[PDB]
């Protein structure tokens, strides 16, 4: 019983998702003009705001909320905190539509009650290889064919409604309403990823973790020392020893990205996200802001020989708040992103940005199992963490295809 999601157009059971071949949208075309012009109605108390995200005030109170309000783990250890940099970076991509960023206040003291943000995304997202295929054999290549060119759509993030306002159903409204803000630009399609299940993914994958610095990750999620260190007797030296790095990178030729690798970058990026599914197509524009270095926000590396950029990695910062803890009020996460290699294996390239995540202070290196993400996992000492990443689209059928499958790296 999903009294909201029951009303929408998204597949309604992992059954239906199961017996979908072709890519395609399933509402019945919509235009502008069939959009209402206002927005959708909320209680008088309330108002929408369209937050400035060139107002640092503005960043702040977003900041604030999503400090105070964002996701947690299952077990409630960890909440996400963003910084304001992060945020502006991430709501403000180029091309971005300010309307998109929809925020309830409360008519009174102005407080912040609830956000969601949409931001602009090209996305390929037709139908799948491997459907494609069997498609083309029995004449329906066609069919399955018409929406493989790279579609404008929708990303949506940082949906949040305060902890004192949950559970009032107040989380369809802000979806109805960027719904609609974001149909008025004529786009008909949205990409999302939650930690929840929610009717009906299209792609789900675990989440993987990698200490950097195993003293105080210890002390945090145990609080002591784990199951089977203290088991054969000598732990934390035994820990620290199991977890070490290079204090400097193994591929000499790695450098940090300089704004003449754009056009470099972009290419070797684009043809390996070209043999995923569902993947994103960047601009110059939008490689140099999704990668160019950024203080305390995006750290991106290039291997470089003979002048000419043959490999990359990008990580970006996400610290969580350690949640029921006097020691430390901070775990500092980098979050793998883009990357391409070709000269050399992934894990070796994938080994230097744990060096370099590590000796910049990181104390753990996160990521989800797309893109080629699995390949590195063993080698480099990743384990599962307990979140799952489900991949979702609004408007759009599409089959169920495995995490390795998808290239969209979400914020
Ligand atoms: C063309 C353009 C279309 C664009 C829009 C595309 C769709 C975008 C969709 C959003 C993509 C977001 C991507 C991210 O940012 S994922 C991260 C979401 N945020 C958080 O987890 C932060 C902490 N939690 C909260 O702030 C609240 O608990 C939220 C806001 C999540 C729910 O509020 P609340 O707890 O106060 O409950 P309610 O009474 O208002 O509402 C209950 C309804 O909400 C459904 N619910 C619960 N969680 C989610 C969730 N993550 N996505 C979608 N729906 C969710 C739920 O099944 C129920 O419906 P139903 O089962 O009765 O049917
Ligand atoms: C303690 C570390 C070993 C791992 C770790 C670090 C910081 C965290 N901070 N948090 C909050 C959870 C954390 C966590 N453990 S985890 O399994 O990798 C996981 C990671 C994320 C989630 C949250 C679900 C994903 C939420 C969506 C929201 C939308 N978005 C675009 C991406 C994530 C649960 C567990």
């Amino acid at each position: 019983a999903h009294a909201f999601w029951s009303t929408q157009p998204v597949p309604q059971t992992e059954d239906e998702t199961e017996k979908i071949v072709f890519a395609g949208p399933m509402d019945e075309p919509k235009t502008v003009a069939d959009i209402p012009e206002e927005p959708y109605p909320i209680a008088s108390t309330f108002e929408w705001w369209t937050p400035n995200m060139e107002a640092a005030d503005d960043i702040h109170a977003i900041y604030e909320l999503l400090r105070d309000n964002y996701v947690e783990d299952d077990d409630s250890m960890f909440r996400f905190n963003y910084s304001e940099e992060f945020l502006q970076w991430a709501l403000c991509p180029p091309n971005y539509i300010p309307d998109w960023h929809v925020a309830v206040r409360r008519k009174a003291d102005k407080k912040l009650l609830a956000f969601i943000a949409g931001v602009p995304v090209t996305l390929r997202m037709g139908t799948p290889k491997y459907m494609k295929v069997k498609a083309q054999e029995k004449g329906e290549g066609e069919e399955a064919a018409k929406y493989d060119e790279p579609r404008h759509i929708c990303e949506i993030n940082f949906l949040c409604v305060h902890k004192q306002l949950r559970e009032k159903r107040l989380a369809p409204i802000l979806i109805k309403e960027a719904t609609r803000r974001v149909n008025r630009t004529n786009v008909w399609q949205a990409v999302y990823t939650a930690g929840v299940l929610l009717p009906t993914p299209y792609a789900s994958g675990q989440y993987f973790h990698r200490s950097l610095n195993p003293e105080k990750l210890v002390e945090i999620r145990f609080a002591g020392a784990p199951a089977q260190y203290a088991a054969f007797a000598n732990p934390m030296a035994m820990l620290k020893r199991n977890y070490q790095l290079p204090s400097a990178p193994k591929n000499s030729g790695l450098r940090e990205m300089k704004p003449s690798d754009v056009p470099q970058v972009r290419r070797i990026l684009m043809n390996y996200l070209d043999s995923f599914d569902v993947g994103p197509v960047f601009s110059d524009a939008e490689i140099s802001h999704y990668l160019l270095p950024r203080d305390g926000v995006v750290f991106t590396y290039v291997v470089e020989n003979d002048k000419k950029v043959t490999d990359f990695f990008s990580f970006y910062r996400i610290p969580s708040t350690v949640i029921g803890n006097a020691n430390y009020n901070l775990l500092n996460a980098a979050y793998v992103h883009y990357y391409a290699a070709t000269s050399i294996p992934l894990h070796q390239l994938i080994l230097d940005l744990l060096i370099v995540a590590h000796s910049r202070g990181f104390d753990v290196c996160n990521m989800v199992e797309i893109l080629d993400n699995r390949s590195f996992v063993e080698q480099l000492k990743f384990g599962a963490g307990d979140g799952h990443l489900r991949y979702y689209f609004y408007n759009w059928a599409y089959p169920k295809i495995k995490p390795s499958q998808v290239a969209l790296v979400m914020l």
